[PDB]
């Protein structure tokens, strides 16, 4: 309809125009190949010219390669549009969309934005430039096509120019028809297909009271309203182009008996009635298509309106003012209240935790009660919907997000590695500030250094997709070292399984907690030895804060420590 | 390929010889229609015989008229064919569909399911159908086309029928050419985007481990190279046509160039060349649709394979024997090792749980240890791995899975229902055994009277989805009168709310009381009052029984009952 994608086309025009130029000129060759076609009747075929003949067969060829090549070119000159406007719709929403915040990826899924960043984007350039190539190429045929019925056969050129118009309103009418009865129908089919869906929903509950038999009727008459349902789409569709014929061929029927009156008659060749018949026929193919020119150029920007709302959403909010260069002082949680997103639950109670500095806090919880969730809010990942951390004696409102992302540093498990190097992937989005030497002996005091020894190169190897695909432990072992680069104030650690590791990559987390003994550990492991040894301790469960000591001395009301 | 749906088509074959009979005169419906080029130009525009042009209109509308008359024909009777071969795999592969043990429908979804249901099976009938009005009409008229120009000139006919497999194969390596390198480079751009996906994925790690600026760059240096592939793949698809249309136009211009070179050509009138070649451009439709064929049958054959697959598969292992009528006697776990399938770890261990007949049995589950998955045992939803289900003092093995889930009446708050009347789903599988006024009295004591009197018809009220639409407590009213109409010895009941939203109704716990005024009952809840009421009490956690006794002397030892 309305689309403002055409800046993103502004500067790649050049692309467009000669790809337009290309199309009219492919119009121009059908065109010029129907006019062969008299001479060769008319002059060649007729009165034995023998010389007609010998040239004909030269020029059509030539003309059938002009067709190859000016086709060849405009699809070439069209798609480097076509790729150079999704490259730069690709970007920008791609810079939009890690710009949003994380409930944008949750609730939505990694794999659908995927799509909204290849699919959706695609079709901004399949549908509509295979709109624009369309009407550029059918609809100056079309043009081309009438100056050929105004050139060679004046007499009737009338009466078939004025007669294409009233074919097309008819397809568009027909058209019409057979979208609106499909659309309804279609409705109607999916309206009964949730019989079978909600039939396939319990297969409980049909094994329980033994209605197998009788849960097959029901789906037998579904079946046979799915049937007639179907027949009668095809009947629908299927009388749409019979009808369409009739009327063009009615027109057909009135162009030769027009023919038939003596004065367009006598001036007219043998080779002039084969010129505009053949004409005609060919005229259907453009004339046809050149009515679906809106329908694709409303499902090329259709959904790309779908993404321009993607895009024209909002980044996550960056009021924080305060840039923080080290938080080393104590981290003091001060009556906050947080809800999950999508959820009128709130997963977080009234909490005031308290970090000292240095210190250990260490949370046990199997209940998932939401210790991820807490883990969530000192990263700033889901905000704060009322109340307020006091990061170092200052609120994160207060502070901006991106020096707040700097002073935490989350490690697991679950840590996902970028197709990059080794050197670049410890010093990420910092190696420009980070030496080689400084990586290689933070790996070595992070213990990890073995592994990156075993393969290939070691120093400058690719950690790439498909690649060395380290254990989860060993990539653990990459972000243990990532935070003792960075110096992070702030290591809030995770934990999962771990064997043949647990002596080491544990031990080796030791030198993280060695971090520890330089700074806040917000520790989240679940299970370990540490886990006594974790100095203060808190069991936060179902969202309520439990208890507050070393272990021996939360022995007390503990009956979740056993485990 | 090798298809059996033959046997599914068979009585279906009346349809099918009408519908290759409206093909057959379909494809002669056009060479008809070039027919009448002759008379119109070598009878007609040439030699001045006004009578021709005369009847010729008329013989093309009828000419037209019979096309879409034939055409809409055979689209109606192979749509009574593929109205009724999709009809019977759907049927045929709803019966061993329902019949597979619940784990289908978990390692899957009810959408996964249902597309197996509509849109598979339509690619059977529109694919494998699309086979066949494709293959009967498109090579029947390349038949008549070729037979037309033997009439008309037996001279170049012989140079136009030996050439055209010549093109035919030359479109088909052509296509060939395309088909292996859009693949390949499909598949390359495939491996491009699950870089974009990896990069999508880890949104959490790119927001805490730094700035984004690098992470632009590498989508930068990405979408460039999803760009250049893109433009390889459109260059590939786009010079596939202008080969595939030199390859023909020289064979055009080798038939114009052998119209004149020997003398014994030119004998053929202006009608007739121009008859020839008319036919000569329409072979390429026809002769482009041939060879492409094969991808439709084995694009439609292809997904019956996954049909057939999924039809094929294992029901229940049905090796019992004996029908228990009323389980009167005791159920009892012994020794009975259960693993949740699709996982190694066992949610069961090795567990002795005697249920007292007549007596309540509770357990508390809110740490989500598999209470639902005990549940499941004795319906045999998932099947027990090893050791036996002391049902009546025999083993579950040895009764028949029909007989032995009626003795079991499962009753939950997320109950299925069904488009039948709240009649038959009070009575579901066993409407004409039961009475409607032991329906209605059973409704009643299930104080299930009143909702269902407030509706629009009484006990004939429909109860279909989308309708009258039960609330969850509601619905539960329904499932427990299914309970009260007998089939009901042993009530695992889930009550899996336990939120007396409305104080649920006075008598929804009242209901369930009539319900368990005997009868075994495995209770499953999360209600501290059914607890207090309950009986044997056994409180279960990550999947082994951790106490047995009664409220009090169960609160003595551990409990989670301070929730
Ligand atoms: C006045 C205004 C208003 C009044 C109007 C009233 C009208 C009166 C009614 C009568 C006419 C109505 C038509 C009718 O009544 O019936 C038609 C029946 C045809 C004959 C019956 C009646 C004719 C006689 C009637 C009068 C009798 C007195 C329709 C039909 O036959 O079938 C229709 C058919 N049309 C023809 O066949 C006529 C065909 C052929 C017809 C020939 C006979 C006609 C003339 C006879 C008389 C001549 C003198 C009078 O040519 C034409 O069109 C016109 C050709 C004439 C011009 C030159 C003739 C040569 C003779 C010269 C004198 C001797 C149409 O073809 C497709 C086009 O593709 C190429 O384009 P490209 O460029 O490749 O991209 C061709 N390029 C070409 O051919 C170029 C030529 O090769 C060049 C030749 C190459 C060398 C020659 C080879 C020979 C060698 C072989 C020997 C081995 C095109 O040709 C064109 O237009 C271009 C045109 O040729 C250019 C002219 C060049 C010709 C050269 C001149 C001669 C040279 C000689 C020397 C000088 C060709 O038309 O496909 C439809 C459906 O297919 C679909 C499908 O099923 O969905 C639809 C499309 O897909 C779409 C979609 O749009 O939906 C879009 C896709 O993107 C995709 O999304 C897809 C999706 O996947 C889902 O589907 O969906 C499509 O794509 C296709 C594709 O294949 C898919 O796979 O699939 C069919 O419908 P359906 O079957 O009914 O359902």
């Amino acid at each position: 309809t309305f689309r403002r994608l055409w800046p993103t086309i502004a500067p790649f025009k050049a692309g467009l125009i000669v790809a337009g130029v290309a199309l009219i000129l492919n119009a121009a060759s059908d065109t010029f190949m129907l006019s062969l076609l008299k001479p060769l009747l008319d002059d060649g075929f007729g009165k034995t010219d023998r010389s007609v003949l010998v040239w004909m067969p030269l020029v059509v060829i030539g003309l059938m390669i002009l067709r190859g090549i000016t086709s060849y070119v405009s699809s070439y000159c069209i798609s480097w549009v076509s790729g150079k406007v999704v490259m730069t719709m690709r970007r920008r929403l791609f810079g939009h969309m890690m710009g949003m915040p994380v409930s944008f990826f949750d609730k939505q899924s990694t794999g659908t934005l995927l799509s909204r960043i290849t699919y959706d984007s695609e079709q901004v350039a399949s549908s509509s430039s295979g709109a624009l190539i369309t009407v550029v190429r059918e609809g100056a045929s079309i043009i081309g096509l009438f100056i050929m019925m105004f050139y060679y056969s004046w007499q009737l050129s009338i009466i078939l120019i004025v007669l294409a118009p009233i074919v097309s309103i008819a397809i568009r009418v027909v058209s019409k028809r057979f979208r609106n009865i499909s659309k309804n129908m279609q409705n109607t089919m999916g309206q009964v297909t949730t019989s079978a869906e909600q039939m396939l929903k319990g297969h409980k509950e049909v094994l329980i009271f033994g209605g197998q038999e009788v849960e097959t009727k029901r789906f037998d008459k579904v079946s046979n309203r799915m049937r007639l349902q179907g027949m009668k789409m095809v009947s629908a569709s299927s009388i749409s182009d019979p009808i369409i014929q009739l009327i063009a061929s009615l027109a057909l029927a009135f162009v030769l008996y027009a023919a038939s009156f003596p004065s367009v008659m006598d001036s007219l060749t043998a080779g002039t009635i084969t010129v505009v018949f053949s004409s005609m026929i060919a005229l259907m193919r453009p004339l046809k298509s050149l009515t679906n020119v809106n329908a694709q150029f409303q499902r090329g920007m259709a959904a790309c309106q779908t993404l321009f709302t993607i895009l024209d959403s909002e980044q996550e909010k960056d009021e924080g003012k305060r840039v923080i260069e080290r938080a080393t002082g104590d981290v003091e949680f001060r009556n906050v209240t947080f809800t999950y997103p999508g959820r009128d639950v709130p997963a977080l109670r009234n909490i005031n935790l308290k970090i000292p500095a240095g210190k250990t806090v260490a949370l046990v919880g199997r209940s998932g009660s939401g210790k991820s969730t807490i883990a969530s809010l000192i990263t700033r990942f889901y905000d704060i919907d009322e109340g307020e951390i006091l990061m170092d004696g200052h609120d994160l409102r207060e502070y901006t997000l991106a020096s707040l992302r700097n002073q935490v540093a989350l490690v697991s498990q679950n840590v996902h590695l970028f197709n990059d190097t080794v050197a670049n992937n410890i010093a990420y989005a910092r190696t420009e500030q980070y030496s080689r030497e400084q990586i290689e002996e933070a790996a070595r005091m992070a213990y990890a250094m073995d592994f990156i020894n075993k393969m290939d190169n070691g120093l400058d190897t690719v950690i790439g997709e498909n690649g060395v695909l380290l254990s989860g432990g060993q990539r653990q072992r990459i972000a243990i070292a990532r935070a003792l680069l960075r110096d992070s104030p702030i290591l809030i650690l995770d934990e999962a399984t771990s064997a043949l590791d647990t002596e080491s990559e544990r031990a080796i987390q030791a030198a993280l907690d060695e971090l520890q003994k330089n700074r806040t550990s917000l520790v989240i492991a679940h299970r370990l030895s540490t886990i006594e040894k974790a100095d203060e301790i808190v069991v936060v469960e179902d969202g309520v804060i439990v208890e507050r000591g070393t272990h021996n001395d939360l022995l007390e009301h503990r009956g979740v420590y056993a485990q």
